[PDB]
């Protein structure tokens, strides 16, 4: 379930022109600083040649259960691994992105506990810690494009340091000595690109500072391995832990699940009742977009939760019905004028809206109530924000209501009124 996207050129011919990197977090479910440093990456900046190939999530299924690895640890499964490991497919996706002829590079980012430091201070400062700090398997690889790991990670480093939000999490070096007896970080990721003659790397940000500050690091470290690349970016915004925080929850994001209308990530009630989902459909199986790349669905008991990395964004109630697609549009006034909505489409209403009645197609709108019947047609009838209680809107801020559509104990659709 985890996917690689492009981050590429706007012109093919572009792509030969600079080096290539693949980069990638997620391999523990709860190291949310890795998959929202590659998220953040993916949504907000450009390259301008060569080619920067992004898994996000390594390991999606923990991502959504905030879980290290659900099917233990995925960084120890790159050198013997048993054909029956429920893992093994994923790991042979990953080692076959790794060993591109294209891929000169890899970055791995993780989050760990502590701040590393070379010599033992105490318990949070010592070197068995792996916060804030950038690593090696060795410090050369003969026959990689770019042999010189060593330089490579100085040179990394300098530039993180140049940056610190405060003295105690300066970056060091960590050069893990892989082939020389390290048999945990033998079956790791690293280790396995360094033997497929890539440059290999990971950046390690301390658990103990807040997602921004971790994704900040992140940053810094993919910047900094970038301008050795010689691979040219842009971002759009200013890489300070402010503008980071705000990129992580930005109220512009959404989620698009099945053919419903599109909804805010952010500023949800907690729980949506009767919730539509389409039966007979596992939830890893329902389609799911958004303009974030770490969004999904999974299952807590007889709720669905929608998480955008490790957070909960809502508490989904199913309501599970077969999904009729058969409807493509309801005509409605909005605000005095006729229009055809499409199902799956958000409507802004300043004043009032009136549904127009159809023949096999009963509307009802969530929130709004004429009668207690149970299933009521609430077509016909010129609705305003006044006539909504409130507390059935999808959002925090009450401006978003529900319209259900249904033919014969089939669903139809949804669309969403949004009061402007
Ligand atoms: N704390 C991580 C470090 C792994 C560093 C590097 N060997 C990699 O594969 O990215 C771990 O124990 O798996």
């Amino acid at each position: 379930s985890m996917e690689m996207i492009e981050k590429a050129p706007t012109d093919l011919e572009d792509r030969d022109k600079a080096p290539h990197l693949l980069l990638l977090a997620g391999i523990q479910g709860d190291e949310p600083g890795g998959f929202n440093a590659t998220n953040l990456f993916l949504m907000h900046y450009s390259v301008l040649k060569g080619l920067v190939e992004v898994v996000p999530v390594l390991n999606k299924p923990s991502m959504l259960r905030n879980h290290r690895g659900l099917y233990g640890d995925m960084n120890r499964k790159f050198a013997a691994l048993d054909k029956k490991d429920p893992e093994y497919p994923t790991i042979q996706e990953i080692k076959s992105l790794i060993a591109k002829p294209n891929i000169d590079a890899v970055l791995h980012l993780h989050d760990g506990g502590g701040y590393y430091r070379p010599v033992y201070v105490d318990a949070m400062l010592n070197p068995k810690r792996w916060g804030n700090c950038f690593i090696i398997d060795q410090d050369e690889v003969k026959g990689a494009k770019f042999p010189n790991l060593l330089a490579f990670a100085n040179n990394t480093i300098e530039s993180i340091n140049a940056h610190l939000l405060h003295p105690i999490e300066e970056y060091h070096l960590k050069n893990t000595r892989t082939a020389q007896g390290d048999t945990e970080m033998q079956k790791a990721l690293t280790f396995y690109a360094i033997n497929q003659k890539k440059s290999a790397f990971a950046n390690e940000a301390s658990k103990e500072l807040p997602l921004a500050s971790r994704v900040f690091y992140h940053l810094q470290a993919i910047e900094g391995l970038l301008n050795q690349l010689n691979i040219p970016f842009k971002r759009d915004f200013e890489l300070n832990p402010s503008s980071v925080h705000a990129l992580i929850n930005d109220k512009s994001l959404w989620a698009k699940i099945s053919s419903l209308p599109k909804i805010p990530l952010f500023n949800l009630r907690p729980r949506l009742n009767h919730f539509p989902l389409p039966h007979n459909t596992k939830i890893p199986q329902i389609p799911i977009e958004s303009n974030a790349y770490i969004v999904g669905l999974v299952k807590n008991k007889q709720e669905v939760f929608l998480k955008y990395g490790n957070k909960l964004m809502t508490r989904l109630s199913p309501f599970y019905i077969e999904f009729d697609p058969s409807l493509e549009e309801v005509k409605m006034q909005i605000d005095n004028k006729d229009q055809m909505v499409k199902i799956g489409s958000v409507v802004e209403v300043k004043e009032s809206f009136y549904i127009h009645a159809m023949d096999n197609i009963r509307a009802n709108v969530i929130g709004f109530s004429v009668s207690n019947e149970n299933k009521p047609n609430e077509a016909g009838y010129t609705i305003r924000f006044k006539d909504f209680q409130k507390r059935f809107s999808l959002d925090k801020q009450e401006r978003i209501y529900r319209i259900e559509f249904y033919k014969n104990n089939a669903f139809s659709g949804m669309i969403l009124v949004k009061f402007v």
